[PDB]
């Protein structure tokens, strides 16, 4: 058999298209409040789950994928808010680095985003990111490679947008990427975080999110499947 | 053998007194960026670790304790900031409920602290909390039983204090309790979160924290050991 691949989304809506697109039989396995969908695709074992929203949920689920299911790589798919003009609704990006944008130990003179015995930016797999870029070029689609800021707030203001851009030079904002990538780094598991834009993280982001969740989730899922087809 | 007990702190300073007070031989086992100290005490296996600071770190470590080490209960010990007048420096409390105070999905009209498919407040073990209160009464020490607010910021302002009290009726603030308790709930593992006050979460909290970290960490550790002696 090939590698075992963990495939993660945050919301059920982000994994529904994944399960459908792979099209194989899945066994449902409950653990730690999550349901893991276990299947075989192109002689690879795939484990698919949605974590539920936010850093604690996604940390837990990623740790379970690694410790309980023994996945050898983790691919994340879902939606995100755009922080840069060149990322429009439906556009894709892969995260070259991620940060937890809501971490604040400034009382002890630490840079924002920094925790002692850790680092501001978390790295993802250069190999998987390069693969994504090659596939995007072949398919003639744009693919941004940039910084993703993750936090436990849904961002919907110009003020917070300006902070994420100024402080971290982030291209998109979401609520799980940094934590998924962090867990993978700690266990030496290659990680790729893929997102499709659903909104502009501004005052109208809630309504945009609702309008575009289904399409953007599908766009990311279809691209993730394209990557697995090359693995 | 009795139960297997996981014992968790956030910082090395919070577990140093734990290792010393138990006084037994520990085997050091690395996993996921943490070092787990495995020992035998009063015919119980104890697994001691510090997670590192914050929600992602503590979620990961608690999940590892459960999935990799098979702990049957988790006791947390460390320091916290006081939000109520009757909790003074060095005073102890156990968390009856915890909340992630920095969670904000208000863009979708959710109450602060709420995430879909979860709950605002996380419960801890009534049995362990009752045990703590009984021990405190016997030792003639005060022990508050209240709400702990956890987030990824070190709180050091009157404004944020007023929010935690008004929104959640929290008695103390820290950076790991809610996430540790959350993981334990998801896996059906009894949890007790114990904290000793190190500061008042106000403008001077940084300096107070530095002054009292050692003593407050020891106070919590000594009390945690008192509980294990009854288990
Ligand atoms: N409208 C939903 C909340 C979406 S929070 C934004 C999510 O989308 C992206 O995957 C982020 O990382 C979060 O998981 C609800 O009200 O249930
Ligand atoms: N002065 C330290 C940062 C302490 S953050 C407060 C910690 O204490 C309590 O355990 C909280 O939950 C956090 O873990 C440093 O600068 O490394
Ligand atoms: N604006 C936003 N903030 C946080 N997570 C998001 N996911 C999609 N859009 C988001
Ligand atoms: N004021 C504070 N805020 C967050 N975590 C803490 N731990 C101890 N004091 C704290």
């Amino acid at each position: 058999m090939g590698q075992k691949i963990g495939i993660l989304g945050a919301m059920r809506e982000e994994i529904t298209p994944i399960l459908e697109l792979f099209g194989v039989d899945f066994e449902e396995i409950p653990l730690g409040g999550n349901v893991f969908h276990k299947g075989v695709y192109h002689n690879k074992e795939i484990i698919v789950a949605y974590s539920k929203i936010g850093k604690v949920h996604s940390t837990l689920t990623t740790t379970s994928m690694i410790l309980a299911f023994g996945v050898q790589k983790v691919l994340f798919s879902g939606v995100a808010g755009s922080l840069v003009k060149d990322l429009k609704i439906n556009d894709l990006l892969v995260a070259t680095q991620l940060v937890q944008h809501d971490v604040d130990l400034s009382a002890f003179d630490h840079p924002l985003g920094f925790i002692p015995e850790s680092a501001i930016f978390i790295e993802t797999s250069g190999s998987l990111n390069a693969l994504a870029k090659k596939i995007a070029n072949e398919q003639h689609i744009a693919l941004k490679e940039g910084v993703i800021a993750s936090g436990d707030q849904f961002v919907h203001s110009k003020e917070r947008k300006e902070f994420l851009v100024s402080e971290f030079k982030a291209s998109a904002v979401e609520m799980e990427g940094a934590s998924v990538a962090f867990v993978c780094q700690k266990f030496g598991v290659p990680c790729c975080v893929l997102r499709s834009i659903s909104d502009n993280a501004d005052e109208k982001a809630g309504m945009s999110f609702d309008e575009f969740l289904e399409k953007s989730a599908h766009t990311s899922a279809k691209f993730l499947k394209s990557m697995v087809d090359e693995l």
